[PDB]
């Protein structure tokens, strides 16, 4: 079986990683010099706007599926009506726009953030007076980390927000800032007959928008129990085969979705090394028609790598941190490698102290 | 840093998998069409014979390994001139001629099978009056599986060995079947300056001469700790860099060696799945000069595909169970993938009956 992935960033080349020992062929819709290369059996340039080649790429392969969400609904319809395509394109569309993501949730009776859609300067005065600040003005699609958006804490910001974004293509949405304890992530799997494999919530941390640190398990059961009727609720309305992550803001004892990716994601790479399928194994069984592989977890912290990484000859001295390097050069704000620790003991809590001294080095956010 | 290996079979395939998460990039000498070439940067096809061709590909690369024993060590000491080889000339030489390793533990006081170097008829009754029968008559060069050799079991065999394989281009030697109970094999991995992270022993079974199974750890305390002596005695006099294998007959509490391999081993496999940092990591690490992964370890079974292997979608839905496909087509004889499942319980053995049978059903050795 040849499975085609669009993009051949990290998310892909993990994927491959993870599904070649499974037998299955990779190729990716790509650059020579992305990351995916090396470890996928072609790659492919073709701009995405020209269809009818992304479609005849397709045909090649026996099933398709992508890393980046924000890729057009209608070209995956496009390709899905010559092979299939998971997730599904109605996954796609509801998620890669923020509007339409907390539109679903509220539709569906499932907490987030309060939004308003920004369609003029007025609409935001209003928004503003009926659910305060601070608050952000974002564009609807894209915006990767601190792109296409505004955070406003005065009154005298409204006017500037708007000037700023107002001429975005795709539009914008207010959302009111939430005063949450701290984030959390579930990230689930579904195979074709619609058997959710859960994984443990994963505690998320943050710095400057993007996550520097996942711990998993995150042992509360209320939440847990909870975060898991979220994902059977989107697996369903979506159809959804693949790996899903939801990500949380926490409130006490209770879950506010905060955004969705129907994707592998940045918050389950501890599966790696912390479960015995890990998220990327599980797409691809999923996908490929698989049952999936048992989820069964361990304690595992996953630090990200941005901007920069350690040198990997310090990495190697701390003997139980598994690395992932990207193999991707560094430039401030770029996801670049991760790297994972079991935790079982003290040996472990100490190299972990060590791996966060050599990422203070070498990081760049 | 770029990583040369000669060869692109399976176990380049795996020390690829494995090395490229630390940022490692991997190019092979070998065929287009070679298992290893869908997770490498490179695949470049030159005769060996070609010396003056292969240390120009060679000199493209930081380090340079290799995955069959059998190339020839002076072209091995030809690269080694230009670009650093790992592990040494002098292993190669000894570990890939039988009668040159044999004489090699026998000249440092290691027990092995009673062996006659084989020049000649009279020479070859000479020894089966000496050591006795049964008895087999090997090439001391190449010889995989059932090639190369002739076992001898009665005295008119005698004869019939000497005119098959007497002009064999490399030489001949005797060696005396020894009744043992059982086999182990010892693999180890040797740091750039000499420290030794060693696995567990792992018993192994063979049928009709190829390992079909390899279970890990085997908690014999005598034999380990013997092992380890062995292992440490043929890194120090190889200068050994990199993963090595050695394999024993066990008689009682007595090891005699087998053979040995200056390389990551069919025997290893299980640590892919069961140790923190399989053999295929460290043998990475090692010849990168970065310090070795941790080898704690964890009980598990590895089971050989020879010939043809279970469909995946039978075996994926064993979901405990480590699917290792080498991608390869089937024919009688050929590894074709392995399976490995860690043992912790109760689900667990009884999904080994199935992948047992799953396997009978579809192996051809
Ligand atoms: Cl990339
Ligand atoms: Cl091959
Ligand atoms: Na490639
Ligand atoms: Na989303
Ligand atoms: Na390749
Ligand atoms: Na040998």
């Amino acid at each position: 079986m040849k499975i085609g992935i669009i993009g051949a960033g990290q998310l892909a080349r993990m994927l491959s990683l993870a599904g070649t020992p499974l037998g299955l062929e990779f190729h990716c819709l790509g650059k020579n010099g992305d990351c995916a290369e090396e470890v996928v059996k072609t790659v492919t340039d073709i701009e995405l706007t020209k269809v009818n080649d992304v479609v005849a790429w397709a045909k090649q392969f026996d099933v398709i599926t992508f890393e980046n969400e924000n890729i057009s609904h209608e070209l995956i319809k496009a390709i899905n009506h010559e092979v299939s395509v998971y997730p599904s394109a109605k996954a796609i569309a509801i998620s890669q726009d923020r509007l339409l993501e907390k539109s679903f949730m509220q539709d569906h009776g499932i907490a987030t953030a309060k939004f308003v859609n920004i369609d003029s300067l007025a609409k935001l005065q209003s928004a503003v007076d009926d659910h305060g600040l601070p608050a952000i003005l974002k564009t609807r699609r894209f915006g990767y980390d601190g792109k296409g958006q505004f955070v406003i804490r005065s009154q005298e910001d409204i006017t500037k927000a708007w000037d700023v974004l107002k001429d975005a293509p795709d539009g914008l949405i207010y959302e009111a800032f939430v005063d949450f304890d701290y984030e959390v992530s579930q990230i689930c799997t579904a195979d074709l007959k619609g058997n959710i494999a859960f994984y443990p919530l994963a505690r998320n941390t943050h710095k400057q928008g993007i996550i520097v640190e996942s711990e998993a398990p995150f042992e509360n059961v209320v939440l847990a129990e909870k975060a898991q009727q979220i994902a059977k609720i989107l697996v369903k309305e979506f159809a959804y085969v693949g790996t899903l992550a939801i990500e949380f803001f926490v409130k006490g004892d209770e879950l506010i979705v905060n955004e969705i990716a129907p994707r592998v994601h940045n918050s389950g790479h501890w599966s790696i090394d912390g479960a015995v399928t890990s998220q990327f194994e599980n797409h691809v069984r999923a996908i490929a028609g698989l049952i999936l592989g048992d989820t069964t977890s361990r304690k595992t912290v996953m630090l990200n790598c941005i901007g920069g990484m350690p040198a990997t000859k310090d990495l190697a001295a701390l003997d139980r941190v598994k690395i992932h390097s990207y193999n991707k050069e560094p430039r401030k704000g770029r996801k670049v490698g991760h790297l994972n620790l079991n935790l079982n003991d003290e040996t472990d809590e100490y190299q972990l102290l060590q791996v966060k001294k050599l990422i203070a080095l070498s990081e760049e956010i």
